[PDB]
């Protein structure tokens, strides 16, 4: 089963309440000002931390309506971490303050859909202007200084990004590991990566990242979809009396028998990874090949009479690590035949040669890239291991920081970016009033990020916004230093992108959210 | 067990709250400014949705009641869906009018049995308005409109779907694929396709449209009724030594063992499918021929002392893909032997030469069209996997709307079809007055789906009736861009079927439900 | 002059060009001249008949043209006989303003526990 089902403002109230509490706990860590929060836990002494994407975590309602609002919020900002790498706190501040002032509108007895146009209309000539207010980095000092920057200014983070960028490209694949001393290491190594996530939640590893991190694992290649255990239990087996773990990159694992005991059984006693073969169609064989080559191993094609059931372990190739997480994965060090590899990269160089079409070249050379490029590892060293460990974090944060820096630019950060666009964009109207009042909505909630970071320094939020709105260009507040100046001088500023991804997931949720009718739970 | 029995108008306001609860939810998605349902799920994230299918399927109320009401509309209203491809909303919205109406005639003292003549009439004479509003679809290039228009106005599917239809028949078998690649690819292959659905809905593989894809699949043919799984295990043991799923074609399978285990057992160590061989007597046994010859496998028959016992692989045909729903059976691709398949199409076509009667001859030609017609497969080419599979769904979609479409028309529409033969019936009398109101109680309803799309956009919906009801032909209201006109120009338009289907469909359980005088329900 | 409500909607059509002081004021005129078609759409709901395809037809034509909503057919208001002192017209609507202005400023409430 019986359900319960609430209509109109009932259920807005309901999504409302579910918001708030989500956001509000999760605002009170935004800024260098922000509080901590205690989450409890069963396992012994609470954790107090400030990270507002631990703190959304833990969130989960009793009311089954108000939890399906805090629900929808923490599913789509969650995207902008995922997309720009950060981003998740300022997108739930965002969304709070559509969806609050938008269901006020509705309640007003104006038109959701209009709203929504009006709300979709101010994101859209927004991220234009943060597209102009946005300043490139692309030379190497630009790289290290944005790179030092998200390290905490510290110079040599810095030097190594740019460094492992300059050694393997702005957008190659760059890994960070562990030092083996005071010094720090980089080479890079036979490797390759392709957007393709984990099948399973579950295969989550040690990494608390929402990653999987496999020491020398054994990859499986094999084109065919595996539903079933049956005919891989002779591989599984070799791979166990070998002790190391297992990636399986096949078509598509299906949870009948082998994604359900791969995983629900393989809790302990083996190590087992799967994620689906990259591209589609011919594309999916092609690139396998390029896997396999590149690992050493070989692929099990049912086209060649190929039979799981006798595939032994020479056929399976292997990886110093392998990188799992949400929507990619990352082959580190192949034990690939260096000849072999570069034959292949060979091989393909002349059939882009003899490509006959745009889209067969691009594709092409993608692949080319991804063999011919290899992995650019870094390994932090320090002078304690707990030093080496710190630094570590910060330079995989810095790393992300910098990579979205260097794809869409850099911006004023302390929510000045947003609360400058938005006071450009005062005449923008639309089709007619109620979309009107939407882009006013959006346009309002873009300075809730500034006014929330100025709240936690105990100093009035509505005064500085109305100051920072009134300068013009990078001019903003330093909530570190608590004085206004040049945002970008003042070393302040976030990467184009999570500023970007941050607002238009938020006006996303929100608009669905306010043009929502209907809600259906269990009782 | 004891029971909780109701009578008259007791019953009456459980159904008709029952009733209200699922259309209320369902209705809101409604037309292009349709409003999203947000549907909480255990599994993660609560689903936003406007798919008013979905809605339905998690309507399930708490009163004993209350839940028969809606339980029962929605049954009905699938119907259309499964008819016409479409129609259910639309059948639901019409459920509800007529049934809220009809039962204030009933509580004001109104003959029930007259009242339900009353609505039968009307939708007789509807139905028959419809018919001579529609505008034929058969040419290749009012196929290729109706397709684009149904692929959101995308001048290659509805190519594609003309060209298939071309090179299949526009009552031919089509498939629909993913692609190769960026192009797209049609080949008629060797096929077939029965009226045969699945014998349990708990078949039901990965495609969630209420399918069951099975690649390369075994398909056992015995004319036996298989009620035990002793005489059939060797066969399931050695297709699972194939590790390839199996199609069961039996003269019926009985839920005692084999139905059974099939089921409630093989729900992740096989993919086994179970379906009645086509036709009855003596044509049912032929035909299973067809389809041995056409898969190239042999029929286990008890009369040739064919026992299931010793059925070996050998036996069992194959096929490269088989879909199986409700009520149907595709063979996409038959391992038959070119020449037996041409040595038996010939065979039957002697046959029909030397048949000594109508029925003989029509029978005999309708199997040689399904052999010698085969199953035209569209492979959806892209650019991206994502592109791929977005537009391999358009295509499927606007397969369906134009092959109904073929059949039998199209009509304005945006709800205007229904408004518009109803202005004409406003002369239309029965053998009484309560036939009369009962009448008036469908014309009346006739005009629900309009309204509650205008609903919907803001608008006033008595006032855009009252507009479209003065107009003529196909005139109507343009919902996406808010302006009337003719519709058919507009290119809004519904297969003349689907509106068909909802409409009788709604006033069938609507005349079911106004002459229901007790509900009984366990307390 | 012309009853049936036909009075107000003619007074209310010739002043679609009023304006005040400022935005605020120019809604206010709005919503007084949209008041004035009340009288005529509830008259015609009364009837069974739909106010806004009647009142939209009134304000079509011109003049005495109305709504008689005895007979529901469409005439000259005066030549049918369907009038009403201008005095009460005017009357119902000055006090209906009058009323309507006190009510739209409360900042505060107080009364009785």
């Amino acid at each position: 089963a019986a359900k319960d089902v609430k209509f109109g403002n009932d259920a807005r109230v309901k999504m409302l309440r579910g918001v708030n509490v989500l956001a509000d706990a999760v605002k009170v860590t935004l800024g260098p000002k922000g509080r901590n929060v205690v989450l409890d836990k069963s396992f012994g002494a609470p954790t107090i931390t400030k990270d507002g994407v631990s703190v959304a975590r833990e969130i989960e309602l009793e009311d089954k309506f108000e939890n399906m609002g805090a629900q929808m919020v923490k599913e789509v900002a969650s995207k902008a971490n995922d997309a720009a790498g950060d981003g998740t706190t300022t997108a739930t501040v965002l969304a709070q303050a559509i969806i609050t002032e938008g269901l006020k509108a509705v309640a007003a007895g104006m038109n959701p859909m209009d709203l929504k146009r009006g709300i979709d209309k101010a994101v859209t000539a927004a991220v234009e202007e943060l597209k102009a207010l946005s300043v490139p980095c692309s030379d190497s000092k630009a790289i290290a200084q944005v790179g030092t920057i998200s390290a905490n200014s510290d110079e040599t983070v810095g030097k190594l990004i740019a460094e492992a960028m300059d050694k393997v490209g702005k957008e190659g694949v760059i890994t960070v590991e562990d030092g083996t001393g005071l010094q720090d290491e980089l080479d890079v190594v036979e490797g390759m990566q392709f957007d393709r996530g984990y099948l399973s939640p579950y295969f989550i590893n040690k990494p608390e990242t929402g990653a999987v991190e496999l020491e020398s694992p054994f990859i499986l290649l094999a084109d065919k979809k595996i539903s079933n255990i049956r005919e891989m239990l002779p591989v599984l087996e070799a791979v166990a009396k070998a002790g190391k773990p297992l990636l399986i990159i096949a078509e598509d694992v299906e949870g009948e028998a082998l994604a359900t005991l791969v995983v629900n059984t393989m809790r302990g006693i083996v190590k087992v990874a799967a994620v689906k073969a990259p591209g589609f169609g011919d594309r999916r064989k092609a690139m396998l090949q390029d896997i396999a080559t590149l690992t050493g191993g070989t692929v099990i094609s049912e086209e060649i009479g190929m039979e799981l059931e006798k595939a032994t372990l020479e056929d399976l190739g292997q990886a110093k690590r392998v990188v799992i997480n949400k929507d990619t994965t990352t082959i580190i060090d192949g034990v690939g035949e260096e000849a072999a590899i570069q034959g292949r990269v060979a091989q393909i160089r002349q059939q882009i040669e003899e490509a006959t079409s745009d889209y067969d070249r691009e594709k092409l050379q993608e692949r080319v890239a991804k063999l011919a490029g290899g992995v650019a590892v870094i390994k932090v060293g320090a002078a304690t291991e707990v030093e080496m460990k710190e630094k570590k974090a910060r330079v995989e944060a810095a790393l992300h920081a910098t990579r979205a820096a260097v794809e869409e630019g850099v911006v004023a950060g302390g929510g000045v970016a947003l609360i400058r666009v938005a006071s450009k964009l005062a005449d923008l109207r639309g089709q007619n009033e109620d979309q009107n009042v939407g882009i006013k909505v959006a346009l309002r909630a873009m300075e809730a990020p500034l006014r929330q970071i100025v709240l936690n320094c105990g100093e009035e939020p509505s005064v500085v916004a109305n100051t920072v709105k009134g300068g013009d260009g990078n001019y903003g507040y330093n909530a570190a230093t608590e004085e206004y100046g040049n945002m970008i001088d003042m070393g302040i500023l976030d990467p184009t992108k999570v500023t970007r991804s941050a607002l238009q997931y938020a006006a996303s949720v929100a608009g669905l959210m306010i043009t929502t009718e209907c809600m259906v739970t269990d009782l």
